[PDB]
DNA sequence: ATGATGACGCT
DNA sequence: AGCGTCAT
């Protein structure tokens, strides 16, 4: 009783962004907005791959991998957008512009670790603490949360979507205990109203709107943010995760959506994270490692540790390009010439990134397809990045990389290169 | 013939 | 170091 931790003690929050890199295609281009539409790469290859959706376009059944030319057929009237290409290749720059205008509105909220081009984690434990004591002891309106959710409310003893989520955030409110300044789910409940606060500052300044998840660890604000999108914010209190977990299958949890959650699965017999509670710790460490049964464990009783790192810019800089079926690189010559592309997008960015950043990378990772093997990567070498130069980079990557060449001629490489990536890593501080 | 990314764990 | 998992 008095010694169970019950992973109430910080209150964290994940903001994602709306179908994010078609909202920055609808900013830029107003014919665009509010209408069924997709940000496509590569036109030629059947319209080109989608990669992001708006919700007008998802109704239809439009997804992302989706050839433009299928999601055509479902929807005829979609409207696209395209990645900038440069050098032969796609060229993301604007929506990683458009990603630091977001991250750097959310760090004047509180420290965030952005964890992908359109989300960041934030813990507002200290930032509620400080909103509690102003707050004097005072009541949190309804008005002060106009866009949250209370999950699992409403229950008890409205036929529409906005009328349940006042109900829920009534029958929540109603009952919350603010004379506590120490109370989990009031500290929840002022870090959602400070949420809306971010959320609105994005929307103000940027025209992008986002979900966004309160909880008290990153895998529940994770999960808590998709269970409104689009355009709302969702709370998870500790007491919701037994019912929320009960019917919610494993691999919607972040890290269980892949081998680990299908054998979790497979071994112990099993569907819902909540079914999870029935093991012991070493029981789930006996199937899967010492790290993850213990993670297990806690996760399944909606605890997790899991700090929200102070890292708001990413730790690699890196270009990719593959070359699929029949284009796959065949001669050294073409194998030059596409790591000189890469390596000059490389530079360019590495350079932005050391005058922007005050740092330096020092180590190149050189990585290569092979045709006829299976797996993302075949094969990864390094070596010094001593300078921000494209010829010695794309130089370099080849000299690490030019034995892997079974090919018995100098001008031919076998067996073909199906991929190419360059990618910088190991920062110093400029 | 989705592709272009990016973090982190195991060894 | 180099490989693999999981993720957007
Ligand atoms: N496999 C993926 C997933 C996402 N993305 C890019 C395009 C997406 O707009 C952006 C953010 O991914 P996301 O958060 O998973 N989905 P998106 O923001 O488009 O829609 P929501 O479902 O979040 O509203 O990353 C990608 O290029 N490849
Ligand atoms: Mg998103
Ligand atoms: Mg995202």
């Amino acid at each position: 009783g008095p010694h169970m931790a019950t992973g109430q003690d910080r209150v964290v929050a994940l903001v994602d962004m709306d179908c994010f890199f078609v909202q920055v295609e609808q900013r830029q281009n107003p014919h665009l907005r509010n209408k069924p539409c997709a940000v496509v790469q590569y036109k030629s290859w059947k319209g080109g791959g989608i990669i992001a959706v708006s919700y007008e376009a998802r109704a239809f059944g439009v997804t992302r991998s989706m050839w433009a030319d299928d999601a055509k057929k479902l929807c005829p009237d979609l409207l696209l957008a395209q990645v900038r290409e440069s050098r032969g290749k796609a060229n993301l720059t604007k929506y990683r512009e458009a990603s630091v205008e977001v991250m750097e509105i959310m760090s004047r909220f509180a420290v965030i670790e952005r964890a992908s081009i359109d989300e960041a984690y934030v813990d507002l434990t200290s930032a509620v603490q400080e909103r509690l004591q102003k707050l004097q002891g005072q009541p949190i309106s309804a008005d002060l949360l106009p866009s949250t959710y209370i999950e699992g409310l409403p229950q008890g003893p409205t036929v529409q979507k906005e009328g349940m989520r006042k109900q829920g955030l009534f029958q929540w409110l109603d009952s919350l205990q603010i004379d506590n300044l120490t109370s989990p789910d009031l500290q929840l409940t002022v870090g959602a109203v400070i949420v809306e606060e971010m959320r609105a500052a994005i929307e103000r300044e940027t025209g992008f709107q986002c979900s966004a998840g309160i909880s008290h660890n990153k895998v529940l604000a994770k999960l808590a943010c998709g269970l409104n999108k689009p355009n709302r914010q969702t709370l998870v209190s500790h007491g919701s995760v037994p019912q929320l977990f009960s019917q919610m299958p494993i691999r919607k949890i972040r890290s269980l959506g892949g081998k680990l959650g299908a054998s979790v699965i497979e071994i112990l017999g099993i569907e819902y994270m909540g079914e999870l509670t029935q093991f012991t710790e070493s029981q789930l460490q006996s199937h899967f490692g010492e790290k993850n049964g213990s993670w297990l464990y806690a996760m399944c009783r909606g605890i997790e540790h899991d700090p929200v790192k102070p890292r708001q810019l990413p730790k690699t800089i890196g270009c990719s390009k593959n070359f699929p079926g029949k284009t796959a690189l065949a001669t050294r010559e073409q194998v030059q010439w596409w790591l000189l592309q890469l390596a000059q997008e490389l530079e360019e960015r590495l350079t932005k990134d050391r005058n922007d950043n005050d740092r330096v990378a020092t180590q190149l990772v050189v990585s290569i397809r092979v045709q006829g093997d299976k797996r993302l990567s075949s094969l990864r070498r390094c070596c010094a990045l001593t300078r921000y130069d494209a010829h010695k980079m794309s130089h370099d990557a080849f000299t690490v990389i030019k034995n892997c060449n079974t090919s018995g001629i100098q001008t031919e490489w076998s067996p073909p290169l199906t991929m190419l990536f360059l990618c910088a890593t190991k920062f110093s501080a400029s």
